[PDB]
């Protein structure tokens, strides 16, 4: 059970991706999930920050400082009404999917709108608790991905490079960054060369692991514990840890390498 | 030469826009013809969508967006505003991307501006991708400004590796139509650096664009190490696997390859 929201990045509800919306909900509603939806372009939704995301009277209106004023318009409660819809869905939801098909080797412009407009300083995340220790720390996160390229073109041999690298900047970046949990991303590639049996697999699948996705063990991220947590240290790694990876053959992450081997699959399998 | 300085910023009073007037001031002085795209003050349309087709849609039934624009690019129907954009890319010969780090990328309207200026047979195609890319005789340069300290992104920082968060962008948007990636300008902390230094960032970004075309590119893994086929899957030749399974390092960010990635392979120059 628990409560679902579902971002969908897509324009056309012909798409295999609205149709791993709808297999998302179904799946999830069967087993007693409350789902809600965020369809970006169903809801025509702005992308654009700007001032007008602050409702009330700025602080400094001659040099507007977008970090600051909507931090501030949060909490005196006058962000923008629509940007306090999804905020509300956000706060409300144990599970949150983002169905999108992957665009110039990230997230479509709406949906990286959707995130420097909902998730504002102090609602989403405080320096005082970044990562792990953030304010969706109870909260779990899933990409569900439909790709162009193949699989193989993503491998570590394949000429678009390394797909944990691609996901990092948003897995560890945007998603733990505020505190969530992040889940394994559902990968569907070539879904443009896929025969249509397969495409029924890949739903079938899709919902076939949404019945015990909670369950799931995250993907791993080194914890905020390793570092210095403070400005005069840099945020660095702390002392003492630096020393013991010394002799580690492994790096810890794909962010946080250290020069060393990636752990294989750190950004898109969670048994580490 | 011919410039082009593509800005994502809603503010004239930020530093970014600052950066972006240094551009534009230190290029034109070197004898430069610099062009703007001041997406904010263009009212820029960043959403994707069969609206940026003017004429009449193959297949209305079921839209797919690169089929359908590679169509418009080639018989004329694409909407006005990408027109004049992708005209502006065109002419340069150096393209500058100002803009503030936001959620470890470029903003959403400029990711947008990529997604409809960026249309297949006109900025790339399945055949010449990177090394063979229709702007392989261009260059382009990110300069960004962040709200975290230059530390936070250290290979021990806790943001972690600023170069595997050039990759996707410099890699996957830039390189793949062509682009030489010149060395990224990296301003960090603008927000907790005294007013004395920020003129001095200023003046150091106007210097080194005095002779930014004659810097040596970032290296990226050339295409002629792959074996550019379904049949074959895109992956490294037989003869590079084996023959770099010798190697310490990867070849790129991208490329790591399982080992050690070569340090700022996205921030600095040197093959
Ligand atoms: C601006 C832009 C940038 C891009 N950048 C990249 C990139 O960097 N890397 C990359 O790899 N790709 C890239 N792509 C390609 C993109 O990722 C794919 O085109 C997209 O993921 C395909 O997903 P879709 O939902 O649109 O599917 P569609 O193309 O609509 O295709 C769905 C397929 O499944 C069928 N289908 C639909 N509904 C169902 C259903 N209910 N059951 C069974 N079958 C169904 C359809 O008829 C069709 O055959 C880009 C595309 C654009 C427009
Ligand atoms: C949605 C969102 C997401 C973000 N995500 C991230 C992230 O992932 N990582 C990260 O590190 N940061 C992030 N940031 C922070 C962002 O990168 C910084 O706020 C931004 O880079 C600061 O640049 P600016 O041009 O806005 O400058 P401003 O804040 O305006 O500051 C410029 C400073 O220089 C002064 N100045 C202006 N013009 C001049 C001039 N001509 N000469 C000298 N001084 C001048 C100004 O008065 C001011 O003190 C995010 C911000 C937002 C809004
Ligand atoms: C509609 O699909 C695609 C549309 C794109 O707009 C696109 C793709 C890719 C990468 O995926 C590829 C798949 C196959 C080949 N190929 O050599 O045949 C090349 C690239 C990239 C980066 N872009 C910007 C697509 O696939
Ligand atoms: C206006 O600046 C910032 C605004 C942001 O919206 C923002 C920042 C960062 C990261 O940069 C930091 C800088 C300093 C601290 N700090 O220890 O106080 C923490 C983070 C991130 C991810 N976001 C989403 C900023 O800096």
């Amino acid at each position: 059970g628990r409560r679902a929201l579902i971002v969908l990045a897509h324009s056309e509800r012909t798409s295999f991706n609205y149709a791993m919306k709808e297999a998302a909900a179904a799946a999830l509603k069967k087993k007693g999930w409350e789902v809600v939806e965020s369809d970006l372009y169903a809801m025509n939704f702005n992308p654009i920050i700007s001032r007008k995301d602050i409702t009330g009277k700025l602080k400094d209106p001659a040099n507007f400082q977008y970090p600051a004023e909507s931090v501030l318009a949060y909490k005196e409660g006058h962000l923008s009404p629509d940007i306090v819809a999804e905020q509300k869905k956000l706060e409300a939801a144990d599970l949150v999917i983002f169905q999108f098909p992957l665009q110039w080797f990230g997230v479509p412009a709406i949906l990286k709108g959707w995130f420097e407009r909902v998730f504002i300083g102090e609602f989403a995340y405080t320096y005082a608790a970044m990562y792990d220790k953030g304010p969706f720390r109870s909260k779990k996160a899933v990409l569900s991905i439909t790709t162009g390229g193949s699989g193989s073109m993503y491998s570590l041999q394949g000429i678009h490079g390394d797909m944990n690298v691609i996901l990092w900047p948003i897995q560890s970046g945007i998603l733990h960054f505020c505190g969530f949990q992040v889940l394994e991303p559902q990968l569907t590639y070539s879904i443009g060369h896929t025969p249509a049996d397969a495409r029924i697999q890949i739903l079938e699948g899709w919902k076939k692991r949404l019945e015990n996705i909670w369950d799931e063990t995250p993907l791993y991220f080194a914890p905020s514990s390793l570092f210095d947590l403070n400005f005069q240290a840099g945020f660095l790694m702390k002392k003492e840890v630096q020393d013991e990876e010394k002799n580690k053959k492994f790096g810890l992450s794909v962010g946080h390498h250290l020069g060393k081997s990636i752990p294989t699959d750190n950004q898109i399998k969670a048994r580490k």
